[PDB]
């Protein structure tokens, strides 16, 4: 009469449905520390760190609230290698014929549980504001799809920013307003940063010794590990960041890694935050005139829109998603992308933080290094692998879409119907590196030319049999047209020369 009821380590929510459907009295939860979810591509040391000990300090709460909990640590040599392992361990010293699961984000491990021989009764995972049968439904038929469509009916059905049946101050969306730069500012606010404590020291102790190979500095570790923390630090992005958040959304300062951005991704991820409350907090900033409406509305279509749309994308594109290769890129990532040395100053800021906090704000995520990936031709199933590893918030739902279909364009265009691609003239616009730099932003050519205004034109000319034939990007090729045949032959024999030299691992 026992049933298993498992929780992950993206599961940590008081009110997951796995644990609404549990008997307290006769059930038993499972939670396991397990090699495969740690090894399945290589986490940053910190992504493990905050997963194990949050996982830790939730199932002791599990036990303050009533629930039995078998937790099995990585540190265990009884324990298994896999979820599976474990579930049927405990099958076994328990009598339980059935598991039940709140459905996880990942493709393979929804693959392992099903293949598993033990019958799984899985149930949805309703910590979205979006149903997933909700939005199977609103996409029927739509032989286009584009997030703002689908935000705006998220703006109705959930009232957000909502005066009546009109939206907030006139107009829908203020992504116009936030896009300039950024000056240094003595009054700009740092966000919260949480200091272990000894529980969370035990468990950086243990991934510094069973991970080393895996890039990231594992320390110092800042990242909220429970509820409490995580609410915390919201309530300092609400108070201190929130009313620069839309001005700041798209700048970059080579001194200041979070400008003013909520370093929560990772809190809603595992289940320590909820978007309800989040958005709706930020709401309340604008209604008693302590933050701007383009600030409150740019921060809220983040989560109720791209959030919200990522996971729907997610839901519906199933598990060979992470194999599109709609413009049949196929070059290794650069070794730059794993901490080697770059000469370019926007790459190098992005990569070292990547490196050193485990955070990289969304401009830099989309403008800096996913912008050049895409430029130099990287398989994007080599660009998956590296975001789902290196950054605090990646998981499989999430990270999929942003890479594969944001920032890749390798799908059917569903995240945007124009790649998110640049030449240096975007990067300088919008950040302070390039005068930092050893390459010349306003060189087209030579050996100082900027290596984003070289292969952006490289980029569109190998494509261009299947971008010209596309409304919002016709214009570019008429610049490029409008060139002098050898400006424009000496711009590719230049975008070629670099690419070998990148391809081939030169520092560059
Ligand atoms: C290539 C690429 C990979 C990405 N991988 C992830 C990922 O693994 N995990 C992840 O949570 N986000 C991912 N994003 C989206 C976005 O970059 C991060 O959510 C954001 O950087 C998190 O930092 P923050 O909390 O400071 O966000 P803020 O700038 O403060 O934004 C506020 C919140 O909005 C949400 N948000 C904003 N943009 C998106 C987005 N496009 N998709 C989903 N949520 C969004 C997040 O919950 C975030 O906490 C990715 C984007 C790109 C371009
Ligand atoms: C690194 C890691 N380790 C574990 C783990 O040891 N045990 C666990 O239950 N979950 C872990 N996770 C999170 C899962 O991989 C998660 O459920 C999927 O990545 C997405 O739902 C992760 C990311
Ligand atoms: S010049 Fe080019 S490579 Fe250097 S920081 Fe600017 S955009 Fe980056
Ligand atoms: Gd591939
Ligand atoms: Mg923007």
């Amino acid at each position: 009469l026992t049933r298993l009821i498992l929780v992950l380590g993206d599961q940590l929510s008081d009110d997951l449905p796995a644990l609404r459907a549990a008997d307290p009295a006769a059930d038993l939860v499972v939670m396991a520390e397990v090699m495969e979810e740690g090894t399945y591509v290589p986490h940053h040391p910190q992504k493990i760190a905050l997963i194990l000990a949050a996982m830790r300090k939730f199932a002791r709460r599990l036990q303050e609230r009533g629930f039995r909990v078998a937790y099995s640590r990585l540190d265990d040599p009884d324990t298994g290698p896999s979820i599976g392992a474990e579930l049927l361990r405990r099958a076994a010293e328990t009598g339980a014929r059935e598991a039940v699961a709140t459905r996880p984000g990942d493709w393979r491990l929804i693959e392992a549980l099903e293949a598993m021989p033990l019958p799984v009764r899985f149930l949805p995972d309703d910590r979205f504001l979006c149903p997933a049968d909700e939005f199977a439904r609103w996409t029927e038929g739509r032989k286009q799809l584009r997030m703002e469509w689908f935000y705006r009916e998220m703006r109705r059905r959930t009232g957000l920013l909502m005066e009546g049946d009109e939206p907030a101050g006139g107009k829908w969306n203020f992504d116009t307003e936030n896009r300039k730069p950024a000056a240094p500012d003595l009054l700009r606010p740092r966000p919260l940063r949480f200091e272990p404590d000894a529980e969370v020291r035990a468990v950086l102790d243990l991934v510094e010794a069973r991970f080393p190979r895996h890039f990231g500095r594992l320390r110092p570790f800042h990242w909220a590990t429970d509820r409490a923390e995580a609410l915390r630090a919201l309530d300092h992005f609400i108070r201190e960041s929130l009313p620069r958040f839309g001005d700041e959304q798209d700048a970059m300062l080579a001194d200041d890694p979070f400008l003013s951005h909520a370093l929560l991704s990772s809190s809603m991820n595992l289940g320590l935050l909820g978007p309800m409350e989040v958005c709706r907090r930020a709401e309340t900033e604008w209604r008693e005139g302590r933050a701007p409406l383009n600030a409150v509305e740019g921060f809220i279509r983040q989560i109720l829109g791209w959030r919200e749309y990522v996971r729907g994308i997610w839901t519906l594109s199933g598990p060979d998603y992470i194999r599109s290769n709609g413009l049949g890129h196929s070059a290794a990532l650069p070794p730059l992308y794993w901490g080697k040395p770059t000469r370019m100053a926007c790459l190098s800021a992005a990569v070292a933080q990547t490196r050193d906090l485990a955070y990289a704000h969304h401009i830099q995520r989309l403008m800096v290094t996913g912008n050049f990936a895409l430029l130099a031709g990287v398989d994007p199933a080599e660009v998956h692998e590296w975001y789902l590893s290196v950054y605090i918030d990646a998981l499989e739902w999430v990270e999929a879409p942003n890479t594969i279909g944001m920032s890749q364009f390798a799908d059917h265009g569903l995240l945007g119907s124009k790649p998110y691609v640049s030449s240096g003239a975007y990067i300088d616009r919008m950040s302070d590196y390039c005068r930092g730099c050893a390459y010349a932003v306003k060189d087209r050519t030579g050996p100082r030319a900027c290596p984003f205004n070289l292969l952006y034109w490289h980029f569109l000319n190998r494509h261009r049999a299947r971008f010209e034939r596309n409304p919002r990007m016709v214009q570019m090729y008429r610049t490029w047209d409008r060139m002098e045949e050898t400006h424009r032959a000496r711009v590719l024999t230049e975008a070629e020369a670099f690419l070998g030299r990148l391809h081939a691992g030169e520092p560059v």
